[PDB]
């Protein structure tokens, strides 16, 4: 194994070269080297690091000094120092004699200089260095020709990888000129690192208080930052000695990102930190993270590395653009290899430990710098100044993790001073360019700032060693389809979202889900009075009023969310900008900007459309009014046809509420997604304004999506007949509801317990609604063990208001297992599938190894579960949907890249894909197409020789491992529904 | 404004440190900017002067006193002493010295009158007096005055000069006392005692002995990150003297650094597994570092070798085998002899103090650091914060709590260390205590020890206390000293017994605390989360109360352990025990850990180190004293209790003799440990042939039932009131709380009959030991909410009771009480409503009410209002005045025993003395009783009201009402005041 101190003085000394402090890394290095132990924890990566960075400022003798110390220590010099000793060599201008001699010194090792070269990541000035080096000595540079971009062979990938003639790739509306200009802006933001955005909420005219509480504020925060400087330099001078004294220092960690920017940007974090609170542990990574990402922006600005971005993306810009025209249509990552762009040495982040030092250093620093009085500055002076964070142990003992709290006088002065500039972190903000095509796993979305394949934070290490383990011809598909969901542009719609900025401005409403205000929130009406003085009764009181807060405080969280989402949509309003898109460690594909997102809220759904746009055509028209009987929810169970005609009939209630969203009869409000059903009912009376229908643009989304998508791949799996007329593979005339028939299975349950003594069933009666029944399959099949998932299912329980909330919380769990035997007996595959998934899980989880899957497509999947070694119950409950989602990943990014060679444009929001009105049936036959044929695949015996080949061959359990082996032989027999079904059938999607 | 005094008090610390040139580093930046220059005081320049004459560097002096010649003010008298100082040192020219006089003169009075005005040190005095001696004018030094004496009647018979005087001699020889001397003496320049635990100590496991050498590490650890963090605060603040602010760098100078270091050591093993309050902390920790201050500033002065020979003069008069001609009080033989004044004793200001605390306690939380110190992983990778604020449910208040982390607490307990350590205040004095000439100086000879025990008021309390006359302090002084002389020896067979039941749980009857403090609660709770959301939240509030409940135990574990430690300390050497004054004046122990007050056991372990023979009647008054204990008989007459302790005898002597294995008769009683020891006592009587000849160290506790409703009834001589509180001579005697408990009952019997439910839920538990309480929290709580907690505290002791109603059980019962009062006696009432009345008016004035004491000791209510506070004062003054009347009662019962030879000492209402003293001490206590109240105390305080509030131009209207009020005093009863004489059942 490798120890923590090699993992941190490998990170110092890398540090220590990117802040130009060499002098003092050799310091470091000579005390380590003198002593022997601390000889046993150099390696020999660290000597090749400090030679290099001797080896940029032209010191030739001090290398050849670390040179005895490698020798005196016994390591032999590998190809990494070598080259450095080479690329120093050229910079001293010394007679060709001597580098010839180094390449007689590198002879009698075992090695060449091409070899050496391509074996050993290097930059490109100091190849170049090298090279010249090389030339000046007598070989010549006989430099290998390059490895041209290698496709995917898998049968899945082998329509869109082989081009032959059958391509029709789309192109962005706007110019290439236009899309510059965009690139030169997003730049600039990234820069910067800070957006400022108008608040959205309507500003009152200021009062003397809030006058006052404003310039409190400043004087406040200019006091903050003046302390942050001098602690800063306090704790700079330290870390010094530290360095001097030969043990691990922060302080180029501190010197890489300048001064004044790390006081701004932790200013900026007491802004962005909530009333509520944050964990001190999340806040040292972010500031971490931060930190690293500045410094990644300076490392590429002060190199030059972004003005040949530049360059290169202009030459991107070009395939993607309408107006230009590109020979050969390629996609937009081959085009990039095409390019050849240099993938920064610096995108590689630092080590984990030596990051949570930092930040934990960065909040530490934060809390004592800055202090304000309790009073605000009310008396002069005279009032304690005390820490504006505070400390907070859930636990008293030092074992819990200890959190952080915001000074309560200060939310009291934000909340006064109603300040409308709102601070945003440039990846927290949609990009106003099209993303950087996914070359590799490590390198995508955003240009300056690094963004990590793997979203997620646990188990990020591990997952992201699997995917440079895989090879990068599989990786391909999935950055393909990354980089596609990425390149589609929307727009946000300027009537909807001028209703909700009506309503949230003042009251809001509920129903539509925009959040309310403080004011409206139950506060109690009165304290603790006389009578109530008894301190059984204060206790009682303090209990309510923690309810009572606990409720204000959601609100004021779920009010700051629609605050900052609906001022990105009010700042993005008239500009076009793409949303990067990142996969988790399940495979599904997640936007990357956090606070304005689709998948997050049913308004922005609503916000969101497409900035390019598609004619409606003949099939259009009917395809929005059957997405608007859609989003009402009305009519499910009916065909396509009814659901038309329905329309129709509703149509006048239609033209009424896209009129008049809010003095009209208000429909949409009724319907299950309003918001949604309003911004389809405003394309639709569009669409009949205009003199021909087929001629007008559809801008808007029409998302068709599966009941359930899980249960759709366990019918696949399974072939069961059954199962697939329940979950509409097998094609029927009437579509049929595979929710309504578990709520079914669940009555006859409750009606067999309510006999038993139990009285769950009894509590539940009448009020098992058929949507309740839905979010509890989702929650069965997709989530697990999810504390969420049951506090939806709670949630949809509490929603209703007849249903007793004092036995909401066994009601959920009665409820849970009652549909995971619902499905297990309506479904003869589900359950035989999901047990041996189960059993596999658990026997690989008891070895010791966490399970590892491959997708059908190629990208490796890895469970990030750690017991504080796999969690046993965690591990064996995990598989199932980790499997299924794989699944579902794996088939979206089939349909979305042979919907990118037909040019529709497509992006999927959970289960719901989203595509243009026209494009629907053209995406609805592809994606039974690639389903069929991701199931033609036997994908349980693919997973099942994987693991195989991953955990049975296994020395320490062998007797474990077989049975193992036996579990996974005895895979599912087939059933009698055939396949090919799916693509005759219209319903499977809708 | 409390800037200037910051500054001051940095420039007399800096004189103290001698950083002279870093004060002027700050004077200069202080004159050059005009509003700090206007800061400036003219005392800063005296101060900074007198510095600079000690260091010798004129020049400074001489710009000092330019710059006060700048200021335009008139050149005081302090400067000019302090430049004749300098002058003295470096051998100036005597005319030039002339001239300064000269200048003296001018804008001043004479030089013996400027010299009598301006205090100055003992240096200070000599230099300007030798100084003004080469100058032609003569130095003309004034004469001493002899001391004054009180011309009260009260004190007249005690300042009388008549040689009637047999003041009681200490039975320790002279060269013993001396030794005694020595041994406090070292204690008090260590500042620290170190004490063995008395709890048994176990084997050492490997487990115990890896903590302890853990706790070492971290306790060294702990010194070094402490003084590192002192120095760079230090050199942080000295960049501040140079930038003119306020600093504390001189402060943090003054005491020794590796000192700093160990007190805060020492404050983190004070501090308990509760948690203290951070800025009582902070306030404690200014304190300890002044006391250590003041002794490090006397030692290096010489005071302290001064103070041997002066103390050791004084001890001759107290020990016995030393003869002196002439009678003296302690305190006026002190007056009388050289005395040392230390001008260092006056404390610092409050708000400096404040924040020297606070810095303290700041640098005490940041530097240390604890990780657990995990064994197997010994990394330190975690947050490590020794102490954790809480925000209290109050956040916006801000109150800052300061508790150390349970890994530290459980540490300390896998240790089990022995060594405790206590601070030289906290332990009970091993000599006799320094006479009070003075109210700032008096206990403790090296640590100052102020009259105001009390935190709050104290301030306005001995600014009354220097404004009232001497004499009057002198007579409460007196008093407070003669307390301090007795002398105490810990009974080694009680404790021995105590220490054992202490080491093998104890007995909850005996008041012993439980060491395992165990109770049943689901230990692991219910291992998977949630096992029901309303279950899981039961759990956890029965878990909180369980950990409330134990924590009770853990702190009165600690506070039994930390009494028997000093019992065990002290056990076989004699200790006296200091006496300080309260605001109402009813004298207090000042070791807080060890005193006779705090509980039963101690008194117990109490005894008289002095011995006096038990004489005829001493066996009687034990065997009275045991039925006393018992609190059996109380109604029946004083000869039935002496026949019930006959009857009893063969209990009294198999309960002494097996005390753990016998009839266990003692358990039983009242108070169970008193009455062992008592059982000791009579058995070691009776087994002695003559039980006069036998000495009965033990003290002997005569009571009243109330000492505050023989006051009221005494003040307005009601008849009924008289005989109940056993004024009126009888055969039988009456208890007041009895008629008390019977109109509760009858009360209750109304109240039944109404709607309210109250009386129901305590019918037939108003027993009378809970009755009592009552009328104690009436007549001396004010406005106590703990008084009321007591009350609660005795109905939970009732199994049978149900303690869902116990808190309006608490108020229906004072309520009772109040009203059973009132109706019982007439007198009580007329004389609590006039008090309530007056105290209510002066409240909505603005003024806090003051009154002064037959005595003359003023008294003066702290309550205060975040002004004076309406609903406290008026509830107050009742209870004060009474207390303050059994105060001086006490003092004249003390002085008038001290001249008769008793040795005498007050434990509330309980009067402590030998048992042949206690006939004389009865005698004594009803004549001084008859006369404190035979003077118009009613009409003297009406009067003093008068002159102090109803001479107010601001609002003269109500203080016509208030002088109306006062003038309406009611009027003395029927009963004779001569009777109170004549009754043996005053005291019993």
């Amino acid at each position: 194994q490798l120890s923590g101190q090699q993992q941190r003085l490998l990170a110092f000394f890398k540090c220590c070269l990117l802040t130009d402090q060499l002098p003092l890394a050799h310091h470091l290095l000579v005390v380590h080297h003198g002593q022997r132990q601390k000889r046993k924890l150099l390696t020999l990566d660290m000597y090749n690091a400090v030679m290099l960075g001797w080896a940029r400022q032209g010191a030739f003798k001090e290398l050849v000094y670390v040179l005895f110390m490698v020798k005196d220590a016994g390591l032999t010099p590998d190809l990494l120092s070598y080259a450095a000793a080479l690329q120093c060599m050229g910079r001293q201008d010394q007679d060709a004699g001597t580098i010839e001699r180094c390449l007689e010194q590198m002879s009698q090792e075992g090695l060449k200089l091409q070899a050496l070269f391509t074996a050993v990541l290097l930059s490109e000035e100091d190849r170049a260095t090298v090279l010249k080096a090389v030339h000046k000595v007598k070989p010549t540079f006989s430099l290998p020709p390059q490895l041209p971009p290698p496709v995917n062979t898998s049968k899945l990938l082998r329509d869109v990888y082989a081009k032959d003639g059958r391509v029709s790739y789309p192109k962005l509306h706007l110019p290439l000129k236009t899309l510059q200009c965009l690139f030169e802006k997003q730049l600039h933001m990234e820069l910067a690192s800070r957006v400022c955005v108008v608040s959205v909420e309507k500003p009152t005219l200021p009062s003397k208080e809030v006058k006052h509480a404003r310039k409190t504020l400043k004087t406040l925060r200019d006091q903050w930052e003046k302390a942050l400087c001098r602690a800063l330099r306090e704790t700079k001078n330290r870390l010094e000695r530290e360095v001097y004294e030969g043990r691990f220092s922060l302080y180029p960690f501190l010197c890489l990102l300048d001064e004044r920017e790390v006081v701004r940007m932790l200013l900026q974090v007491l802004q962005a930190l909530p009333a509520q609170g944050e964990s001190f542990t999340t806040l040292a990574r972010e500031l971490s993270a931060r930190t690293f990402s500045r410094h990644v922006v300076q490392r590429q600005r002060v190199s030059g590395q972004v003005q040949a971005l530049q360059n290169h993306y202009r030459k991107y810009l070009c395939l993607l653009a309408s107006d230009a025209e590109v020979p050969e249509p390629c996609l937009p990552r081959q085009y990039w290899e095409e390019l050849g762009a240099p993938e920064a040495l610096r995108e590689q982040p630092w080590p984990l430990p030596v990051q949570m030092e930092l930040g934990k250093l960065l909040a530490e620093m934060l809390v004592q710098a800055t202090q304000m009085p309790c009073s605000l500055d009310k008396p002069h002076r005279s009032s304690r100044l005390v820490p504006v964070l505070y400390h907070v142990y859930s636990f008293r003992n030092v074992q819990q993790i200890g959190i952080l709290k915001p000074h309560p006088a200060y939310v009291q002065l934000l909340e006064k001073a109603a300040e409308p500039t709102l601070t945003f972190e440039a990846v927290d903000v949609p990009m106003l360019c099209p993303p950087l095509p996914w070359t590799s796993p490590h390198s995508g979305a955003f240009l300056l700032s690094p963004t990590k394949l793997m979203r997620t934070v646990e188990g990020a290490t591990q997952h992201q060693e699997l995917l440079e383990t895989c090879p990068p011809t599989a990786l391909h598909g999935a950055l393909d389809a990354l980089t596609q969901l990425g390149n589609c542009a929307w727009r946000v719609n300027g009537r909807v979202l001028d209703l909700v900025l009506q309503l949230f401005q003042a009251k809001g409403c509920p129903q539509l889900g925009v959040p309310a205000p403080p004011s409206e929130a139950p506060q109690p009406p009165e304290a603790h009075l006389p009578h109530s003085a008894a301190p059984a009764r204060k206790a009682e009181l303090r209990r309510e009023l923690a309810h009572c807060q606990k409720v204000a405080r959601e609100m004021h969280s779920l009010r700051a969310e629609a605050l900052y989402r609906l001022s990105l949509a009010q700042h993005l309003r008239d500009r076009v900008f793409w949303l990067p898109h990142n996969m988790d460690f399940r495979g599904r594909t997640y936007p990357c900007p956090p606070h304005f997102n689709h998948l997050g809220s049913d308004v922005a759904r609503a916000l969101l459309e497409f900035a390019q746009g598609r004619p409606l055509g003949p099939h259009g028209l009917d395809w929005l009014k059957i997405h608007l009987v859609n989003l009402t929810g009305l009519k499910k169970r009916e065909p396509l046809r009814k659901r038309l005609a329905f329309a129709e009939e509703v149509m006048d209630d239609i033209l009424d509420s896209a009129d008049q969203p809010l003095t009209g009869r208000k429909w949409w409000m009724g319907a299950e997604e309003p918001w949604q059903t309003l911004a389809c009912c405003m394309e639709v009376a569009n669409a009949v304004r205009a003199s021909d229908p087929a001629a007008y643009v559809s801008h808007l989304p029409v998302h068709q999506d599966g009941s359930c998508n899980g249960l759709q791949h366990y019918a696949a799996l399974g072939r069961d007949s059954v199962g697939a007329a329940s979950v509409n593979l097998e094609p029927s005339d009437v579509p049929q509801d595979v929710y309504s028939g578990v709520a079914a299975q669940v009555e006859v349950f409750r009606r067999q317990d309510a006999q038993r003594g139990m009285r769950v069933a009894q509590v539940l009666e009448g009020f098992i609604t058929r949507k309740v029944v839905k979010q509890t399959v989702m929650t069965v099949v997709y989530g697990v063990t999810r504390y969420g998932g049951r506090l939806q299912i709670e949630k949809r329980l509490r929603e209703l208001s007849d249903f007793p909330q004092e036995f909401v919380w066994e009601a959920s769990h009665y409820l849970v297992r009652q549909v995971f035997k619902s499905l297990q007996e309506m479904f003869s595959g589900t359950r035989a599938i999901q047990h041996w998934l189960t059993e596999s899980a658990r026997l690989i989880s008891h070895m010791g190894s966490v399970v590892e899957w491959v997708t059908p497509l190629g990208v490796p999947v890895i469970q990030p579960y750690r017991l504080d070694k796999p969690n046993t119950r965690k591990q064996k409950n995990g598989f199932p949907p980790n499997f299924i989602h794989s699944l579902d990943s794996s088939h979206m990014m089939l349909t979305a890249l042979h919907c990118y060679r037909k040019g529709l444009t497509f992006v999927s929001v959970h289960d719901c894909y989203w595509t243009h009105a026209a494009d629907v049936s053209v995406m609805n036959q592809v994606c039974r197409e690639q389903f069929v044929r991701l199931h033609s695949e036997p994908i349980l015996q693919d997973l099942s020789r994987f693991l195989v080949k991953r955990f049975c061959s296994e020395p320490q359990k062998i007797l474990e491992a077989s049975q193992l082996k036996e579990t996974l032989q005895a895979v599912p027999k087939p059933g009698a529904f055939d396949l090919e079904q799916v693509k005759r059938s219209t319903y499977f999607f809708s």
